[PDB]
């Protein structure tokens, strides 16, 4: 038994709610909240810019220390941070942004990220500002994490589109 409350089930292993993560996060306090990061750390809009405001901008601090000795991550990759006052950790990782020409092939080793951690809060990778088709995420994940997984979906239009449509 875990913590997460009001998920309907998609399979043995993916659960999915229309919510904010930001304040899904900020009940909760799961082990992992996964970000929705680009390979700079750089935190300026959706999930990371909203949860990097959620801190107080402490994610932010943490990550431009982390690139200063690391160098930025790759497309498809992770890095594990402090997930500050909302979750024990923070899995920033990395989908292709599809609005800069990556190559969408990129979005399964993204999600294999995921498969490194027991159970994890996350953000649909590659949707929203990332350009990516959200049903097609949705798949993705389905298929290639095999962890659970709690996905939370801002947007209560797309939610009930992605459970309607879902096989
Ligand atoms: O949560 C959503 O409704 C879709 C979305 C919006 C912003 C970033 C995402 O990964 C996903």
């Amino acid at each position: 038994v875990n913590s997460f409350s009001g998920y309907l089930k998609l399979t043995d292993n993916v659960y999915i709610k229309n919510a904010d993560i930001v304040e899904e996060a900020k009940k909760v306090k799961p082990t992992v909240v996964v970000n929705a990061a680009n390979v700079y750390l750089k935190h300026g809009g959706g999930v990371a810019g909203a949860l990097n405001k959620a801190t107080n901008n402490a994610m932010q601090v943490e990550s431009d220390d982390y690139i200063a000795t690391n160098g930025p991550l790759k497309v498809g990759g992770s890095c594990v941070l402090s997930g500050h006052n909302l979750a024990k950790h923070c899995l920033h990782v990395v989908g292709p942004n599809v609005n800069k020409g990556e190559d969408i092939q990129l979005l399964k080793s993204a999600y294999e990220n995921f498969n490194q951690h027991e159970v994890l809060l996350a953000p649909l990778l590659s949707a929203g500002i990332f350009g990516a088709d959200p049903i097609h995420s949705l798949r993705v994940c389905v298929d290639t994490v095999r962890t659970n997984v709690y996905l939370a979906v801002f947007d209560k239009n797309l939610y009930d589109k992605l459970v309607s449509s879902f096989l």
